[PDB]
């Protein structure tokens, strides 16, 4: 029926409706640190989020997205392995039902409690929908979350969750500053890959930061209270909305550091 993360419509079934699931550049992947190659020609990333305009938060039935105004070069990513400017359109998380799982990418097979994806689209393409028809159409910044100390900057997101508990609900969500979600270091791994949810388009340049951010147990706990279901439908908690690691195939993971 429609895709999800359950036993009957889970990642193992996606290929039936989206054959690209068994493609050559699928994400996420396991990051083998001993095989990733340091590339000294990679430039430092340039994250310019001071003019960011958040608009809304929405429960789309698979996760919650915070959306941004992308009509101008307000919040952009450049440098790193990228050519051109990429505009932030939305961010969302993947998390688990337990602290030992929830990330999509793994590092030497290590799974984190969650993973944040900041999705950006290549401005040369004019709009999001055009960017997803190109091999260099998107850039996703991935950040691992480990449970430890609370992250002050995440608290405003945590607090609005109650209001978008069920699928289809949205809430105004202005003046949120994504800078409060970044780790101190911008060292990263990069590889060519895809979106991790259907349509699984292979248009992404992945930029996975080495340094995880800490979140508190209570922060994570509130994510686990969301619902996959719509209002008035039987309750199915929104947990484990992550795709397992895919074969690397003919791809090389590059490191911005050694
Ligand atoms: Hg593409
Ligand atoms: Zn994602």
């Amino acid at each position: 029926h429609h895709w999800g993360y359950g036993k009957h419509n889970g990642p193992e079934h996606w290929h039936k409706d989206f054959p690209i699931a068994k493609g050559e550049r699928q994400s996420p992947v396991d990051i083998d640190t001993h095989t990733a190659k340091y590339d000294p020609s990679l430039k430092p990333l340039s994250v310019s989020y001071d003019q960011a305009t958040s608009l809304r938060i929405l429960n789309n039935g698979h996760a919650f997205n915070v959306e941004f105004d992308d009509s101008q070069d307000k919040a952009v990513l450049k440098g790193g392995p990228l050519d051109g400017t990429y505009r932030l359109i939305q961010f969302h998380f993947h998390w688990g039902s337990l602290d030992g799982q929830g990330s999509e990418h793994t590092v030497d097979k290590k799974k984190y409690a969650a993973e944040l994806h900041l999705v950006h689209w290549n401005t040369k393409y004019g709009d999001f929908g055009k960017a997803v028809q190109q091999p260099d159409g998107l850039a996703v910044l991935g950040i691992f979350l480990k449970v430890g100390s609370a992250k002050p900057g995440l608290q405003k997101v945590v607090d609005v969750l109650d209001s978008i508990k069920t699928k289809g609900k949205s809430a105004d969500f202005t003046n949120f500053d994504p800078r409060g979600l970044l780790p101190e270091s911008l060292d990263y791994w990069t590889y060519p890959g895809s979106l991790t949810t259907p349509p699984l388009l292979e248009c992404v340049t992945w930029i996975v930061l080495k340094e995880p951010i800490s979140v508190s147990s209570e922060q994570v706990l509130k994510f686990r209270k969301l619902n996959f279901n719509g209002e008035g439908e039987p309750e199915e908690l929104m947990v484990d909305n992550w795709r397992p690691a895919q074969p690397l195939k003919n791809r090389q993971i590059k490191a911005s550091f050694k």
